[PDB]
């Protein structure tokens, strides 16, 4: 097969982390927040690596569209967090995490329907 389970797991991993970070944002530690941001970027970056591989292994261009779309969006997310790695505020950081969460949920929503 073309493999989808790890692809799903990657998005799930980020969602788990995002929910985790949102909690920890209330914990309110600078070192933790930096760690959390790095955790997110690392997962997203790896996801792009896997999705790129999957994109080439995409059987249908129709299915590739979905993957290719996500490929850009996860890179897009990394771009946002790269900015956060420069400067950011606590409230904004929590908001970024929650907004990112919504994006990933769409991806899972889109991917889970195997048709
Ligand atoms: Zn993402
Ligand atoms: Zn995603």
């Amino acid at each position: 097969m073309d493999e989808l389970r790890e692809l799903l797991k990657a998005e799930q991993q980020g969602i788990k982390i995002l929910k985790e970070v949102l909690k920890k944002a209330k914990e309110g530690d600078e070192q933790e927040l930096a760690r959390l941001n790095q955790e997110i970027v690392k997962a997203e970056k790896q996801g792009v690596k896997v999705y790129k591989e999957a994109a080439e292994k995409a059987r249908n261009p129709e299915k590739r569209q979905v993957i290719d779309k996500i490929l850009e969006d996860e890179e897009k997310h990394i771009e946002w967090h790269k900015a956060a790695s420069k400067q950011g505020n606590a409230e904004q950081f929590a908001s970024l995490v929650q907004q990112h969460l919504q994006d990933e949920q769409r991806h899972v929503e889109e991917i889970e329907k195997k048709n």
